[PDB]
């Protein structure tokens, strides 16, 4: 059956994503973009992404 199976890189980079719980997004450290998860569905599309505030930079260090 047709089903929803998507690998959790950085649609970029290719790089891992960093699970922010607070946020409910998918963090790419090397890109400084958080992706978006809605209903339950992380949107690993560049379009996506927002570019991180540097007062977030702060917490992945
Ligand atoms: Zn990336």
């Amino acid at each position: 059956d047709a089903k929803f199976l998507e690998i959790l890189v950085c649609p970029l980079c290719k790089g891992p994503l960093v699970f922010d719980k607070s946020k409910d997004e998918l963090i790419c450290k090397g890109d400084r973009l958080a992706f978006p998860i809605k209903d339950g569905i992380p949107m690993m599309l560049e379009s996506e992404a927002r570019e991180l505030a540097p007062e977030e930079e702060v917490k992945l260090e």
